């Protein structure tokens, strides 16, 4: 096993001004902010995850696990850790994805989202996931709520709160492979099952899977052979790919490298694959001292 030589960067609380809350409640609090690294003459828009004040050693072991995972990943379709702040309670600091998570974004823009975008998202999330697979990570929680939007054309997987290495042994029912609900087996192929669901969230513009059906029923339904319905905008070509991510025999499901390929072919002729009313005509941030703003993606460390 190759040694993990990622750099964990500790950041001074004076290097960054918080600027607004974005998401209170549950777990903790997520902020928009700006980060001015040491003496460098850049300002980097960031999100800051400072778990709900109470410092129970429990949740500390959990956020540092994320930190560990997020600091070890490096790919355009995966959200990177910029560093941590050891304040009183550990802050996670990461590139701001200003448009929020892809669930909310499709929910809120159904009338404006073309086939080109939906298939590109699919291609990009597959690349993300394929990258994790290369680094032997199993995400264990892929869902449209965990994909963030940097621009409507550029999404990245986030939330590594349950990532683990393959082999390692160390709850979202509706996105989980059957072997996982039955036996807590979890493989790159159980991730692919959740890709399946994630894709289905996007083609239904934000629907909740098995809306109604309560979690206890789920593994039964699935054993009976039921899956999610073909969404209205989906050609059978697209829906057949979802279906395959949902095959009982886990090795029977597609590999992420195959998904990249298939959606990518599809994205070359989007209207052949997704049928959306109005498709041909669809089209898709503060202070004055913005002279020195640089996106994290353009801020590299030796
Ligand atoms: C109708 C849409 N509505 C208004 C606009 N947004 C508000 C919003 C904007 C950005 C974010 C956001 C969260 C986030 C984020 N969160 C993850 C969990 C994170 C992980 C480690 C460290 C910090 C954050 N990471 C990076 N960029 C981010 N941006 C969340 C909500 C969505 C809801």
């Amino acid at each position: 096993e190759a040694p993990n030589q990622a750099l964990l960067r500790i950041l001074k609380e004076t290097e960054f001004k918080k600027i607004k809350v974005l998401g209170s409640g549950a777990f903790g609090t997520v902020y928009k902010g700006l980060w001015i690294p040491e003496g460098e003459k850049v300002k980097i828009p960031v999100a800051i995850k400072e778990l709900r004040e109470a410092t129970s050693p429990k949740a500390n072991k959990e956020i540092l696990d994320e930190a560990y995972v997020m600091a070890s990943v490096d790919n355009p379709h995966v959200c990177r850790l910029l560093g941590i702040c050891l304040t009183s309670t550990v802050q996670l600091i990461t590139q701001l994805m200003p448009f929020g998570c892809l669930l909310d974004y499709v929910r809120e823009h159904k009338d404006n989202i073309g086939s080109q975008y939906l298939l590109n998202w699919c291609v990009q999330i597959a690349k993300g996931m394929n990258y994790l697979e290369d680094r032997r990570l199993v995400h264990r929680d892929l869902a449209a709520r965990n994909v963030l939007v940097k621009t409507p054309q550029h999404v990245k997987i986030t939330d590594f709160g349950r990532a683990k290495l393959l082999g390692a042994e160390e709850v979202p029912i509706k996105w989980m492979a059957l072997e996982s609900i039955l036996h807590r087996i979890y493989t790159h192929q159980s991730d692919v099952w959740s890709y399946g669901v994630t894709v289905w969230e996007l083609m239904t513009f934000g629907s909740k899977p098995y809306d109604g059906i309560p979690a206890s029923e789920i593994s039964s339904i699935l054993e009976k052979g039921e899956r999610l319905p073909q969404p209205p905008i989906c050609t059978i070509d697209v829906y057949m790919i979802m279906v395959k991510c949902w095959m009982i025999d886990a090795d029977s499901r597609p590999k992420f490298r195959e998904l990249i390929i298939e959606f990518s072919k599809m994205a070359r002729d989007p209207q052949r694959y997704l049928v959306i009313q109005g498709d041909e005509r669809m089209h898709l941030m503060d202070e004055e001292d913005m002279d020195d703003v640089v996106d994290a993606d353009e801020y590299l460390i030796p």
